[PDB]
């Protein structure tokens, strides 16, 4: 059974509610992003009506195999009539394809559900400047001060330099970066161009990449592993055993791993900044793990609400446990008290 903080009052529609079978009353089921936990029951056995973002119609077509009848795209920033409501979709700062949902009720309420998100300055000047939102349902992931993190571009600063500097000294080094989901290709793309190369993958993951609508792609990815000095690997294998066995396939070509695994926040991140990060090291394989999200800290959430002013806020993720429903209606709370709406 679909849960409340999936559904919009007023209206036929779902949000991210694949897994539930048929819900009762839904005409349309909206899709944020092709991430799994939001997908979840999605197949090519759907038949009602899925709307979404350009980028995640192609996915679904293509890797879930969902018929093209039901695939719905809508584009960004251009307001569309679905079932007698109007609706808009905003980029959402995540993964590609990833988006936001304006609702324009047939009451006068209006309802913005974010999807997952990365709050940035530049949604202050979107189609949201124009008007009052009623109600945000709004990605909580890190609700919580102790969350903190650079920015994407230190990341990818940290990463390229890193990358160039080892394999300049060794130009036997091969580069490794892990993947599990779409989102964070700027990582491997950013590393493959300092060191003028492609991008070497499976035909799985090649195709995923190539679904993205990623300007000149052909360019910058290939299957031929051989021809690459950077590799892309599922991020179970970014490990010292797994990385090991893939030096033994590549022929004597190389004689030293540098590996990096995105990771959202993790623990380190109170303690040590970006410039000061040091890897995993067993002989000649090193493993840094670098902290590149996809999600607001808790400052661009806070910021982001506290511009935005709604009236009412529901939580869609940690909403499982008491002590984080707690923690989360006390910051609302205080944020609410600080700018005085
Ligand atoms: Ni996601």
């Amino acid at each position: 059974t679909c849960p409340f903080y999936k559904k919009i009052p007023g209206t036929g529609f779902t949000v991210d509610a694949f897994q539930y079978g048929v819900v009762e009353g839904c005409t349309a089921y909206f899709l944020t992003h092709f991430h799994s936990d939001h997908y979840a029951g999605l197949s090519k056995h759907f038949t009602f009506p899925v709307y979404c973002s350009e980028i995640t119609g192609n996915l679904l077509k293509n890797k879930l195999h969902v018929q093209e009848q039901y695939i719905h795209p809508l584009p960004l920033d251009t307001e569309c009539i679905v079932n007698g409501v109007k609706v808009v979709l905003l980029d959402a700062n995540h993964c590609p394809g990833a988006v936001m949902i304006l609702f324009y009720l047939p009451n006068g309420t209006v309802i913005l559900h974010t999807g997952d998100f990365r709050a940035d300055p530049s949604m202050e000047r979107s189609l949201l400047a124009d008007q009052k939102v009623h109600m945000l349902y709004l990605d909580t992931t890190y609700c919580s001060p102790e969350y903190t993190f650079p920015s994407q571009q230190e990341v990818i600063r940290f990463a390229i330099n890193t990358a160039f500097e080892a394999v300049t000294l060794n130009p036997h080094a091969l580069v490794v970066c892990g993947t599990y989901s779409i989102g964070k290709e700027k990582v491997f793309l950013a590393i493959a161009d300092v060191l003028g190369s492609k991008v070497g993958m499976s035909q799985e993951k090649y195709k995923t990449l190539q679904c993205l609508n990623i300007p000149e792609i052909n360019s910058l990815i290939t299957t031929d592993m051989c021809s690459s000095l950077v590799h892309l690997l599922p991020m179970m294998q970014i490990n010292f055993k797994g990385l090991q066995s893939h030096l033994k396939k590549c022929g004597g070509k190389y004689n030293q791993i540098l590996a990096f695994r995105p990771t959202g926040w993790t623990h380190s991140n109170k303690f040590t900044r970006i410039a000061d990060v040091i890897p995993q090291t067993k002989g000649n394989i090193s493993i840094y793990g670098i902290p590149y999200s996809e999600h607001s800290s808790y400052l661009e959430m806070k910021r982001f609400v506290q511009w935005l002013k709604p009236q009412k806020i529901i939580p869609t993720v940690n909403v499982g446990t008491w002590k984080s429903r707690s923690t989360m209606e006390k910051y609302f709370r205080e944020w609410k008290l600080e700018a005085g709406y």
